[PDB]
């Protein structure tokens, strides 16, 4: 399976269909289908794990892509059963999410934490616990609690829409040093990132 802290599993959260194709609440889909095409790794229909998953070389390694197509509040019934089956350690998972807490435009990587109130993250943690990394791509937040659910499944402005663009871009460069398990570097590189 995994190998120490060098991330093998790259999950994006987010719904399946046309509808939720490009709301803010699918940032960690667009992150891993522009990872899956940056490096040649075909997303296949696994009806196994409930999800779209690939499997390919990323600068030497060889690593696994996984999309639930679960819907977001029910991620953990693709990803647990996946990351167990092919002996992937927390450790090996980076989950990128969309983040109501960060500015469109601003990424980070963090490794181990909450959920946040992430509804994908929060069928997660409960199984395989909280020590893997998360890409929290910046959506901003809508105010209330009662206004998440039309910020999430909203799709940004276009102005919101590239200042995410150029954060994710960006994050793509860097998933060389995540496959490499140089996370410390990842994570400094990642979230010294700014849109102008």
């Amino acid at each position: 399976g995994s190998h120490m802290s060098n991330i093998s599993l790259i999950v994006g959260l987010g719904n399946p269909g046309s509808e939720y194709a490009q709301t803010r609440h699918n940032a960690g889909f667009w992150f891993v289908e522009q990872l899956a095409d940056k490096y040649g790794i075909t997303l296949k229909n696994d009806p196994k794990f409930h999800g779209i998953s690939g499997r390919g070389n990323i600068e030497g390694h060889d690593v696994r892509l996984l999309l639930p197509m679960t819907y977001m509040n029910r991620s953990g019934q693709s990803v647990v059963p996946f990351s167990k089956f092919y002996q992937i350690a927390p450790e090996a998972i980076l989950i990128a999410h969309d983040e109501l807490d960060m500015n469109p435009g601003v990424i980070r990587l963090k490794t181990g934490g909450g959920h946040g109130g992430h509804n994908g993250l929060r069928d997660i943690v409960p199984h395989i616990g909280p020590n893997f990394h998360r890409l929290r791509i910046g959506i901003g937040h809508p105010g209330s609690k009662e206004r998440v659910s039309g910020h999430v499944l909203g799709k940004a402005p276009s102005n919101e829409q590239s200042l995410m663009d150029g954060a994710i871009d960006h994050a793509l460069s860097k998933v060389k040093l995540l496959v490499q398990g140089q996370v410390p570097q990842a994570m400094n590189q990642i979230n010294a990132y700014k849109p102008a």
